[PDB]
This record gives structure tokens, C-alpha cells and sequence, in this order.
């Protein structure tokens, strides 16, 4: 039996935890009461496994019995349609199926939450079902979210009502904290996305690279061996949580970091801390720990990877090993480097040694090799110093317009919702990177952008509508950002026509938070960018502050909401003109 092995493992808190994530992240669709009633029906079915290893179908794997479970509401193609194909399959073609219709744009209502008074009742009435509404919220709306990890961000989340709900203000106490970790989780949530497709779109190998010269930057000194014993496992667990494979995710997560924090002195001297704390905080602690300090006297690159003369014959024999050992030599003493472009610069090495060993004199082909570097080197230091440059001139929300306008030109078949969304985000990286010392800006701002890319590519992969975001999204994972960079305005693209439907105003903005607003006036600047891509930053921007004096107007007149049908179609004049 294997729901036995797993349920011994992770307990019965953990246990019924994991399949209620694995279950919402499948259905998403589907109410809360059902995910807890099969959660359930599964949960007492596993107790007697535990008993009879071979009593009922104990003896199967857990997809079988998962997939049958879902497929007994799946069925309701009037719920969910194209669910029903999936069930008339049998596994693993009937898993496949379900994975491959995980939506990363679900139609869910948002989730607005009660007031603080509401929350603590509920909470301190019932528990259990307040921390298993959270999980669901989470794991339906993000359906690659890192299992093992959200059972960290609920341990957290109960944390801040178990305290806040006895102060003398709960909502100073709770809303804070309850917005620290929104945000926290949309980027553990984005980090997961970029790995799954990682793992899923350019195969394993392309992560097993991102890990080595990830591992070898936070542990300088552990040795090649002990990083690719820790890059295979990471890999595997990886591997688990990205196939739906929740159970099994959570438990070798938890054999990693038993593993790692065994043979501490062997990897990291920063991990101590880390190994003191209970397994969840412990796991969470040791993926974010900050990069170990580099080993003293370490020999130059130069020395075995491009003056040796052995370099092709070693690349002959084991130019995975090779390679492998190339990229954790360059990343353990550059942790000022992007991720991505020490990717880069392995597969510029790679490249170049595949050309130049089947030459007539090898060496001297290759013996330039780092000239080459120094482009692919500069290329985003320059890019990082330019944007952080108009970032501090601007602010946030001036510098998201800029980029809005930028990308709007690139790709203007994107919808425009995606396109503000992923605005929004790549201008996140000003304040999140920007205020750092050049030592960690790069690492910072181009990996960041990698996550960010990596959501459009997604959500634009849904729908395709732009070949020049299928280009750059499938042509290597690792150039994503320089393809996208290269792209200017699109030459072919035949511009929109004004509609009335194309943007609908009633009132009901005057309601809307601060930020729902900045959000729906770039929402309007892209359409116009659309509508007129030939137009410049100039007089658009002069538009942007128009558009600014309607709202802040409009919503301060007392007239019948009437003040846009008039002044609406004033503005409309206006428009046109420009
Ligand atoms: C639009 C954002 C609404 C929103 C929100 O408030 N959330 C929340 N709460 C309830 C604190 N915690 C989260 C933690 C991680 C992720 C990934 C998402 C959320 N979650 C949301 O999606
Ligand atoms: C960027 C950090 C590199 C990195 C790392 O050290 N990881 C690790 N271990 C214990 C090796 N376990 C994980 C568990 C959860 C998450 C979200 C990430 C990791 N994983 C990484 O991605």
C-alpha cells in the first residue's frame, strides 16, 4: 500500500491537508463542501490500509484511487465539461488529462474578505474549517502552488488570528500581517510557476542547470558531488509537486532537509539557524537562506576550462559533468550574477566548444572564449543601472505606465488585461531590486524578471495570439529576457478601432480602492496605445493627465451619474483630436 506509507509519514493532520490542496488544485471549479466530503471519504479509506494492507484496493497507487474519487463529480459535464473526457480515460492518460486542464486564469469570483470581527468568530468558532477554507482559496486559484510550502503559509496564517484576535484592535494587528502574506505567496506562487514550466516545457535537464548554478551560488563551498546529490533530489521533488504527486512531494521534501541539515558542515555554515526549528519552518528557512561566504583562495576559471589542453578531450567524456562542473566553478564565485546569464554563458561555452573541438587546432579556437562573456555580462548591467535610473526619477506607478506603453508596442495582439497585469509586476521590480548595491542588484532584477515573463508566456499560452510572444516564450527558456528586450514595436500590427463596448465607465468606479483605480487608468492607457501605437510618449502621457482630472472630477459632481454621458462624450471630442 502506498496512501498507508504516505499517511505513517506526513500524519493525519498533513495528510488530510495535502489531498484537500491536491484536490482544489485539480477541480478548482468546484464548492468547498464537496473537496472536503471526498478529502474525507478518502481520509477514513486510508485508516483501515493502515490496518489491512490489502483490504479494499489498498494496493493500488494514489492516482488511481485520487483520479476515481474526483471522476465522481467530474462526471457533471454541466459543471464541469470538459472534465468528463478526463474520467472515459484510464491512467495515466487519465492523469495527463487533468493536469493539462489546470487553469491559470480561473473564472473565480475575487475573494473579498469579512470584517475582522466576522473572521475571529469564525475562526475561534470552528477552526479546522476556517484554516481549510484558506487552503482551498489558495490551492483553487493557484494551482501550482508549492504544496509543501503553503502548509507553511497556513501554519503562519493561524498564527496571526490565534494572536491578533486577542488584542485591543484586531484589525491593526491582523490586516497588516494578512497583507504581508497575500503578496509573499503571489511570489512564492510565481517562483513555483517558473519551475513547474521549467520542468514541464524544456525538460529536466534545463532545470537540473538553474539548480546546480542556483545551489553552487548559496553554497560557494559545499563540493560538485554533494551540490548534484542535492540537485538530483531537488529536482525530483520538483518533479512530484509539478505532476500533481503531492503526498509523495511533501514527504521527500522533508528527507531533504533532514538529509541537509544532517551533513550541515558539509554545505553551508549559515545553515545552523535553520536546523534548529520545527520541519515546516525548518524546510522554509533552508530554501531562502542567504548564500554562504566564498572560499578564500580559489584558483582562476581560465586555469582548467579554456587554457588546459585536455579541455575537448574532457568534454568528450562526460560533457554533462563537464558542463555541470563549468557552470557550478562560474556561479559558485559570482553570486552577483542572474541566474539566466550564468545559464547563458554555460550554453555560450557549450556552443563554443562544440565548434571549436572538431577544429583543426582547438585550443586556439577556444582560447578566446571569455571576450565573448563580456557582452552577454554587460548587456543587463547596463539594462539594470538604465531602468533603475528612470525608476528613481519616476516612482512606481509613473515607471509601470512607462513599461506599459513599451510592452503594449511590443506585443499589441496581448490582452489587455495580461498586459497590465504583467506591467504592473515587471515594474515591481524597481522598489523590490533597485534600492540594492550592484553586488545584488543583477541577481535580483533579471531573475525577477524571469518570473515575471514566465506568468505572460503562461497566460498567453492559453490563448495565443501573438507569435512573437510564442517566439520568445519557446525559443530558450534562459534568453526569454533579452528576446523580449530586443523586440521594439510591432510593424505589423493593424491598429483598433474605438468602441463603446471597448471600454464600458459606469460610475461604479468611484467605489473602488486607490490602487483600482491607478489600475483602470492604465487599463485605459493601454487600449489607447492599441488604438493608436504610432502615437508618441509624449502626447499620450498629456492624455494620462487628462483622463486623472475626469475621474477625480466626475466622482466629486453631483449630478446624476449623468456628468459622463456629457462630459463622456467631451471627452471622447478631446480624444479624437489627439
Ligand atoms: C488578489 C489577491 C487576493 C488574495 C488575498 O488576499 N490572499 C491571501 N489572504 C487572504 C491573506 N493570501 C494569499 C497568499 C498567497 C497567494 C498566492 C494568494 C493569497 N490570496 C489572494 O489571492
Ligand atoms: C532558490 C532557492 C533554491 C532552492 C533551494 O535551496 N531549495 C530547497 N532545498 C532544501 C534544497 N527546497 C525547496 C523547497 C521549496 C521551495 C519554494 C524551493 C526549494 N529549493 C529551491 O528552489
Amino acid at each position: 500500500s502506498e496512501v498507508a506509507h504516505r499517511f505513517k509519514d506526513l500524519g493525519e493532520e498533513n495528510f488530510k491537508a495535502l489531498v484537500l490542496i491536491a484536490f482544489a488544485q485539480y477541480l478548482q471549479q468546484c464548492p468547498f463542501e464537496d473537496h472536503v466530503k471526498l478529502v474525507n471519504e478518502v481520509t477514513e479509506f486510508a485508516k483501515t490500509c493502515v490496518a489491512d494492507e490489502s483490504a479494499e484496493n489498498c494496493d493500488k497507487s494514489l492516482h488511481t484511487l485520487f483520479g476515481d474519487k474526483l471522476c465522481t463529480v467530474a462526471t457533471l459535464r454541466e459543471t464541469y465539461g470538459e472534465m468528463a473526457d478526463c474520467c472515459a480515460k484510464q491512467e495515466p492518460e487519465r492523469n495527463e488529462c487533468f493536469l493539462q486542464h489546470k487553469d491559470d486564469n480561473p473564472n473565480l469570483p475575487r475573494l473579498v474578505r469579512p470584517e475582522v470581527d466576522v473572521m475571529c468568530t469564525a475562526f475561534h468558532d470552528n477552526e479546522e474549517t476556517f484554516l481549510k477554507k484558506y487552503l482551498y482559496e489558495i490551492a483553487r486559484r493557484h494551482p501550482y502552488f508549492y504544496a509543501p510550502e503553503l502548509l507553511f503559509f497556513a501554519k503562519r496564517y493561524k498564527a496571526a488570528f490565534t494572536e491578533c484576535c486577542q488584542a485591543a484592535d484586531k484589525a491593526a494587528c491582523l490586516l497588516p500581517k494578512l497583507d504581508e502574506l497575500r503578496d509573499e505567496g503571489k511570489a512564492s506562487s510565481a517562483k513555483q510557476r517558473l519551475k513547474c514550466a521549467s520542468l514541464q516545457k524544456f525538460g529536466e535537464r534545463a532545470f537540473k542547470a538553474w539548480a546546480v548554478a542556483r545551489l553552487s551560488q548559496r553554497f560557494p563551498k559545499a563540493e560538485f558531488a554533494e551540490v548534484s546529490k542535492l540537485v538530483t533530489d531537488l529536482t525530483k521533488v520538483h518533479t512530484e509537486c509539478c505532476h500533481g504527486d503531492l503526498l509523495e512531494c511533501a514527504d521527500d521534501r522533508a528527507d531533504l532537509a533532514k538529509y541537509i541539515c544532517e551533513n550541515q558542515d558539509s554545505i553551508s555554515s549559515k545553515l545552523k539557524e535553520c536546523c534548529e526549528k520545527p520541519l515546516l519552518e525548518k524546510s522554509h528557512c533552508i530554501a531562502e537562506v542567504e548564500n554562504d561566504e566564498m572560499p578564500a583562495d580559489l584558483p582562476s576559471l581560465a586555469a582548467d576550462f579554456v587554457e588546459s589542453k585536455d579541455v575537448c578531450k574532457n568534454y568528450a567524456e562526460a560533457k554533462d559533468v563537464f558542463l555541470g562542473m563549468f557552470l557550478y566553478e562560474y556561479a559558485r564565485r559570482h553570486p552577483d550574477y542572474s541566474v539566466v546569464l550564468l545559464l547563458r554563458l554555460a550554453k555560450t561555452y557549450e556552443t563554443t566548444l562544440e565548434k571549436c573541438c572538431a577544429a583543426a587546432d582547438p585550443h586556439e579556437c577556444y582560447a578566446k572564449v571569455f571576450d565573448e562573456f563580456k557582452p552577454l555580462v554587460e548587456e543587463p548591467q547596463n539594462l539594470i543601472k538604465q531602468n533603475c535610473e528612470l525608476f528613481e526619477q519616476l516612482g512606481e506607478y509613473k515607471f509601470q505606465n512607462a513599461l506599459l506603453v513599451r510592452y503594449t508596442k511590443k506585443v499589441p495582439q496581448v490582452s489587455t488585461p495580461t498586459l497590465v497585469e504583467v506591467s504592473r509586476n515587471l515594474g515591481k521590480v524597481g522598489s523590490k531590486c533597485c534600492k540594492h548595491p550592484e553586488a545584488k542588484r543583477m541577481p535580483c532584477a533579471e531573475d525577477y524578471l524571469s518570473v515575471v515573463l514566465n506568468q505572460l508566456c503562461v497566460l498567453h499560452e492559453k490563448t495565443p495570439v501573438s507569435d512573437r510572444v510564442t517566439k520568445c516564450c519557446t525559443e530558450s527558456l534562459v534568453n526569454r529576457r533579452p528576446c523580449f528586450s530586443a523586440l521594439e514595436v510591432d510593424e505589423t500590427y493593424v491598429p483598433k478601432e474605438f468602441n463603446a463596448e471597448t471600454f464600458t465607465f459606469h460610475a461604479d468606479i468611484c467605489t473602488l480602492s486607490e490602487k483600482e483605480r491607478q489600475i483602470k487608468k492604465q487599463t485605459a492607457l493601454v487600449e489607447l496605445v492599441k488604438h493608436k501605437p504610432k502615437a508618441t510618449k509624449e502626447q499620450l502621457k498629456a492624455v494620462m493627465d487628462d483622463f486623472a482630472a475626469f475621474v477625480e472630477k466626475c466622482c466629486k459632481a453631483d449630478d446624476k451619474e449623468t456628468c459622463f454621458a456629457e462630459e463622456g462624450k467631451k471627452l471622447v471630442a478631446a480624444s479624437q483630436a489627439a
